[PDB]
């Protein structure tokens, strides 16, 4: 009567297969890691790609571990990073490469769309922020640059539905992730004909987007009992938001991993000129609650520094970085130059030098620059979001692997001047589990699931410190 649900959560820098054990009567929810694996960009034939075959093998390995253990799997669900897709021919073989959102193939195409279609027009139709690697632009790149591939394409599946298909033999187009494409009309929740026309994609490559909770198909443990594969809020950030223990309308979220996604939830989208000017997104959420948010380049910058400087003790780095004075190096992390530079440290240093700032050079200085520059951007965006909705926030919920960074947690609470509640760490995994339980009739809605998370997970309070260095710095920039 306890349910065993397996969540697959694939992020840009890691993948995980996790097993939840849940039972309603007890309000007890546990999560065990079954298989954790690396994920990352691969340079393949002049492209930045995903190794989807290794990802599938990793997923199967995790699933088969649970099976060989003799556990009764009640359901499986898959969430991944947004925007990206896999093209398939009529027989289900991949067409072309699985190109990553960090690929430069899209360069220039967002501007071209704004010029040809109208910036305001794309925004009012999609309600989605302008990011140069949005699916809208990737499909333009594909169809413009690889016209020979086009006749072979029968279907495009977004990443989570791709793996769900590889498990079930059934195709799905999950709503929350479809919204990341900047191809879904915000008023119809279906593909926008005009945006598809510009992208060169064909509507027949897709299906009407379907809200999470449906059973996509079934998977088979090598013995042969049918395990339902459920369509969850398959956009990782959508899952992370479900698991954020939001307490009513004055709570915001910060989903912190490779990206930092900072936002709130709304029953209605914001596509006004205020929203457009701020480049705010209205991503699809479970229950139709829009995730009104902004992308922030996030810990990606630090991931790259760690590789370049060959730093393998992140906790030590954070500890060292706490000793450094704050706010002497400030970059704008959202600057396009940081999406995928060949030389991350060099790019950071150039950006600082261009502003007549001291140059961050030590490992700890580069991390200090990153953490301070994120926190100042956190404060800017949180202000923009409050201004937009016309309602303050009383708490910021930070979730994701980034919520383990106690330094950044405090800088965020200090810069924003808001209480920060950090946790759960694996929020995307938990939200993935939450949706499965709802399909299993074990759980009634998101708000009920948040009560489970809030009484189950480790939640750590960071109280804003008004006399902090960054508080001092921010107070000063106000006037
Ligand atoms: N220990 C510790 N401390 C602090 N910090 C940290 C740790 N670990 C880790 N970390 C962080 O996190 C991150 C990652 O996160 P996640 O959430 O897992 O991410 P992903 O998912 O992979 O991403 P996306 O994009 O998918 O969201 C790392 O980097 C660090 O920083
Ligand atoms: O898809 C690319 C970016 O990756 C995320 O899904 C985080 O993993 C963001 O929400 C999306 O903007």
């Amino acid at each position: 009567t306890f349910r065993n649900c397996v969540a697959v959560d694939l992020g840009a820098s890691s993948g995980r297969v996790m097993l939840a054990r849940y039972e309603r009567e007890c309000r007890s929810l546990t999560l065990r890691e079954i298989h954790r694996f690396n994920n990352g960009l691969h340079s393949q034939n002049g492209y930045v790609t995903w190794d989807v075959d290794s990802l599938e093998s990793a997923i199967r390995l995790g699933l088969n571990k649970v099976c060989a253990a003799g556990i009764a799997i009640d359901s499986i669900g898959i969430d991944t990073w947004g925007v990206d897709f896999v093209l398939l021919d009529q027989q289900g073989q991949r067409v072309g490469l699985p190109v990553a959102y960090r690929d430069s193939r899209t360069n220039g195409l967002m501007a071209q769309a704004q010029q040809q279609l109208g910036k305001r027009d794309i925004y009012q139709r999609s309600g989605i922020q302008f990011l140069p690697f949005n699916t809208l632009y990737q499909l333009r790149a594909l169809t413009e640059q690889q016209p020979e591939l086009i006749p072979h394409i029968a279907h495009a599946l977004l990443m989570p539905d791709y793996f769900s298909y590889r498990l079930t033999g059934k195709m799905n187009w999950e709503y929350t992730n479809a919204t990341t494409t900047q191809l879904v009309n915000i008023n119809s929740d279906d593909w926008d004909e005009s945006l598809l026309a510009w992208s060169g994609a064909n509507k027949a490559w897709f299906g009407r987007p379907t809200h999470p909770g449906n059973v996509i198909g079934h998977w088979i443990c090598p013995q042969g009992n049918e395990i339902p594969v459920v369509a969850v809020a398959s956009h990782d950030t959508a899952s992370a938001v479900i698991a954020s223990p939001l307490n009513g309308s004055r709570a915001a979220y910060l989903s912190s991993g490779t990206w930092s996604l900072m936002g709130f939830e709304s029953q209605t989208p914001f596509t006004n000129d205020t929203a457009l000017a701020a480049n705010i997104t209205n991503e699809g959420g479970a229950e139709g609650r829009y995730r009104v948010l902004k992308n922030i380049m996030g810990l990606w910058l630090l991931q790259r520094v760690l590789q370049e400087r060959q730093i393998n003790d992140l906790p030590a780095l954070i500890a060292a970085t706490q000793a450094l004075p704050a706010c002497r190096f400030i970059i704008n992390p959202n600057d396009d130059r940081f999406i995928n530079p060949d030389e991350m440290c060099s790019e950071i240093q150039a950006a600082c030098r261009e502003m007549a700032q001291p140059i961050p050079e030590s490992d700890a200085e580069l991390a200090r620059c990153i953490f301070d520059s994120l926190a100042l951007l956190y404060a800017d965006v949180l202000h923009e979001l409050a201004q937009l909705r016309g309602e303050d926030f009383s708490q910021l919920h930070i979730v994701g692997g980034g919520c383990q960074n106690t330094l950044l947690n405090q800088l965020c609470a200090d810069a924003c001047g808001i209480r920060v509640i950090a946790g759960p760490v694996e929020a995307s995994t938990l939200g993935n589990i939450g949706i499965q339980l709802m399909t299993l009739d074990e759980l009634n809605n998101v708000d009920d699931f948040r009560q489970v998370v809030s009484t189950t997970a480790n939640l750590t309070t960071f109280t804003p410190n008004p006399d902090s260095e960054i508080a001092h710095y921010v107070a000063l920039i106000h006037s």
